[PDB]
């Protein structure tokens, strides 16, 4: 029961040993959905993208947030979260509930 998480910098990753493939496009497509002002496309069988809208505002500096989600195997599992554009900091909440749903088993 590993579930590691490295918050480097413009990119989180989490990378996962027991967790099916499904499984994790499951729970990733539940919290995307889950998070309101947050809509997402799917790039491929295996990536997405989403951009949460409620860090956006009037001024040009009140950006959403737009992001990319990739998995990736070996096994042993790692799913890459990339920052497109928007705020760092509210990258990384959005995050945070994503891989909170990743987590449960």
């Amino acid at each position: 029961g590993n579930f590691i998480s490295l918050d480097k910098e413009e990119q989180i990753f989490l990378v996962l040993k027991d967790k099916p493939l499904s499984s994790i496009k499951a729970d990733i497509v539940h919290a995307f959905l889950s998070i309101p002002s947050l809509s997402h496309s799917v790039l491929s069988q295996t990536s997405f993208r989403a951009e949460y809208k409620a860090s956006g505002g009037p001024s040009v500096f009140q950006k959403p947030v737009r992001f990319q989600v990739d998995i990736s195997s070996s096994g042993i599992y790692s799913v890459t979260f990339t920052l497109i554009s928007g705020p760092s900091r509210r990258f990384k909440r959005v995050v945070e509930t994503i891989q909170a749903q990743l987590l449960s088993t």
